[PDB]
């Protein structure tokens, strides 16, 4: 089996991509937030009290003949902006693209943080990190890739993620019409349960590579490019008035000046991020203050190439024995 559905950016500055996903029978359509660095799907629902709801869809599980509640089974989850929520389980029938696993693990919200009820926009999250990054307990619980992975033609999915467009993701076979080149891949480690993997370097607009080694993570639920300190002063130098501000909480430029690319290396392959790709608007409305798309991961303790890095390129996930990434231009 394979399934492919579309992915569309939820605003005009692509803070986030969301993809449609049937959950029960009759099939409920909620727009979730594919994210390959976490490990729960987890919805807006009939459960969810009401005062944090504002416009999502939810999922109502009395009304699909398939739920079945996870007895005893609860989850709790935070994310690095600090969001969060947490509730109960049921198992029921999810569809992706046309790829159906039955009995997934459907984590209902009884609770959530600001931020998701303050976004319309998002339904919930539908995670593809390694399964031990779950949250559910007593008994964690499989993603949906994992549950699919078998019945796949191939163990892989792959994220084609667009700039302020429309992209794609993938289950179970790689699209060779959706990239240019050769795909390069390259080692994954799975110790702290992410799709984490060292670049080889980077370079900034025309200037020559910098050969070292970057570990980071692939994650298409991190909207920016989050490198270490060192790399996002070299890269900010070149862009007449940016500045790191404390006050907004990173690197800020002049609306006026032009972006240079930024190249991340992939072994001995470059993946080219355009300068454009970096921009993500004014700080507030009517500034003439734009917010960077690289920042400093300084903090956080891991690197994350978000969907500033992962837009440029054509992604495959692959969930061998030994997984690995691969990185094509497109």
């Amino acid at each position: 089996s394979t399934g492919s559905a579309t992915t569309t950016p939820i605003d005009s500055l692509d803070d986030a991509y969301i993809t449609p996903v049937q959950i029960g029978t009759p099939a409920q359509t909620l727009n979730l937030d594919f994210d390959t660095g976490s490990s729960d799907l987890w919805v807006f629902s009939s459960e969810t009290t009401a005062s944090e709801v504002d416009g999502q869809t939810i999922y109502t599980p009395s009304k699909s003949t398939t739920a079945k509640l996870l007895s005893g089974a609860t989850w709790s989850i935070s994310y690095g902006d600090g969001s969060s929520s947490s509730g109960d389980v049921y198992t029921d029938t999810v569809s992706v693209g046309g790829l159906t696993v039955t009995g997934q693990a459907v984590e209902s919200a009884k609770k959530v943080s600001s931020s998701f009820t303050e976004d319309s926009t998002i339904d919930g999250l539908l995670g593809l990190a390694f399964s031990t990054l779950n949250t559910v307990s007593p008994t964690q619980q499989k993603t949906f890739f994992d549950n699919a992975k078998a019945s796949l033609d191939s163990p892989v999915f792959t994220a084609d993620l667009g700039y302020h467009a429309p992209g794609t993701y993938n289950f179970g076979f790689i699209d060779t019409t959706a990239y240019t080149g050769s795909i390069t891949y390259t080692a994954v480690s799975t110790k702290q349960g992410f799709w984490e993997w060292t670049s080889t370097g980077y370079a900034v607009g025309s200037g020559t590579f910098k050969s070292t080694s970057i570990d980071g993570i692939a994650d298409t639920g991190t909207t920016l490019l989050y490198l270490p300190a060192t790399v996002v002063s070299a890269y900010w130098a070149q862009v007449s008035g940016a500045k790191s501000s404390s006050s907004v909480g990173g690197y800020v430029f002049p609306c006026s000046a032009t972006l240079p690319s930024f190249t991340f290396g992939v072994g001995s392959a470059r993946i080219v991020i355009p300068g454009d790709y970096i921009d993500f608007g004014p700080i507030s409305t009517g500034s003439s203050s734009c917010f960077g798309g690289i920042q400093s991961s300084a903090g956080i303790g891991i690197n994350i190439f978000g969907d500033v890095a992962l837009k440029a390129a054509f992604v495959v996930f692959n969930g061998a024995t030994t997984p690995t990434l691969g990185f094509a231009s497109k």
